[PDB]
């Protein structure tokens, strides 16, 4: 059970961030496992993965995801030059995290169609401090809390839509919460 920050645990990179609102407990377990239990949290994102990620990694995950309010489960990461924050949402509760974003197209990957969106983040926190950057989204229609994600499918889809990715920074399977409650346990490989 740790406080916000980044580091490595049992062979995997981990990142845990929150807005200073309590109600969140994030725990690193053996291997690629992590568990998050939250009660009336603010905004937070946490999970395990790689640093840096790659543009062709096949990500495997399995677990239990039970949100009660705004929250999502997804492959989450960044790239630099250009600075991009991206998500491959596998599951979510209450509100589609892509809301308000501009839909570009769709991609069929790993047993499901995903809706592709792009949106601009203005003067918001990032891996390099407060900045303006674009977010790329791929939201899975058939929600699941276990499976395999071929990231290359989504990056190629995004590219075909004119969305370009820079040099990859870290890449993880993360659980996010936004003023809600719930719990999750995820094992990445």
């Amino acid at each position: 059970t740790i406080q916000p920050g980044t580091g490595y645990n049992n062979g995997y990179f981990y990142s845990y961030w929150n807005d200073g609102h309590g109600g969140v407990t994030y725990t690193n377990g053996p291997g690629g496992q992590f568990s998050v239990n939250w009660s009336n949290s603010g905004n937070f994102v946490g999970g395990k993965g790689w640093q840096p990620g790659t543009k062709n990694k096949v990500i495997n995950f399995s677990g239990s995801y039970n949100p009660n309010g705004n929250s999502y489960l997804s492959v989450y990461g960044w790239s630099r030059n250009p600075l991009i924050e991206y998500y491959i949402v596998e599951n979510f509760g209450t509100y589609n995290p892509s809301t308000g974003a501009t839909k570009l197209g769709e991609v069929t990957s790993d047993g499901s169609v995903y809706d592709i969106y792009r949106t601009q983040r203005v003067n918001q926190p990032s891996i390099i401090g407060t900045a303006t950057f674009y977010q790329y989204w791929s939201v899975r229609r058939n929600h699941r809390s276990s499976g395999s994600v071929n990231t290359a499918n989504h990056f190629n889809a995004w590219a075909q839509q004119g969305l370009t990715l820079g040099t990859m920074d870290y890449q993880i399977v993360a659980v996010e919460g936004y003023f809600s409650s719930g719990s999750a346990s995820i094992t990445v490989s």
